[PDB]
């Protein structure tokens, strides 16, 4: 599923997203934005041979299982495919699990190069939330 900016702003919030660990919700529609363009389908491998999938291109090195990044982990519990579902939960509840990690938002180089320090409430203007 290819969301819409507010469409997607909406479904982040009613996920409790908005303002976890003191990330206002344009923050995370701004690191979908550019990890995704807002696709769940998203996948990109990494150099190492683990991947990053769904709209917020969560790595299976260390957050869910796909059998085919050896010594990785799954702290998220789920497998990768989960993460691609037009249904946003499961990336949801994985994010608030890494952002949590100590490191906050930087765990997306998305977000620390193209968000950090911008006007991420451009991200949500207009949506009727
Ligand atoms: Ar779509
Ligand atoms: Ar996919
Ligand atoms: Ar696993
Ligand atoms: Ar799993
Ligand atoms: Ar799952
Ligand atoms: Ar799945
Ligand atoms: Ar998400
Ligand atoms: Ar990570
Ligand atoms: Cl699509
Ligand atoms: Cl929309
Ligand atoms: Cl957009
Ligand atoms: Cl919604
Ligand atoms: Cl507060
Ligand atoms: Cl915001
Ligand atoms: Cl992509
Ligand atoms: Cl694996
Ligand atoms: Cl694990
Ligand atoms: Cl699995
Ligand atoms: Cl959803
Ligand atoms: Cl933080
Ligand atoms: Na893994």
């Amino acid at each position: 599923k290819v969301f819409g900016r507010c469409e997607l702003a909406a479904a982040m919030k009613r996920h409790g997203l908005d303002n976890y660990r003191g990330y206002s919700l344009g923050n995370w529609v701004c690191a979908a934005k550019f990890e995704s363009n807002f696709n769940t389908q998203a996948t990109n491998r990494n150099t190492d041979g683990s991947t990053d999938y769904g709209i917020l291109q969560i790595n299976s090195r260390w957050w869910c299982n796909d059998g085919r990044t050896p010594g990785s982990r799954n702290l998220c519990n789920i497998p990768c495919s989960a993460l691609l579902s037009s249904d946003i939960t499961a990336s949801v509840n994985c994010a608030k699990k890494i952002v949590s990690d100590g490191n906050g938002m930087n765990a997306w180089v998305a977000w620390r190069n193209r968000c950090k320090g911008t006007d991420v409430q451009a991200w949500i203007r207009g949506c009727r939330l």
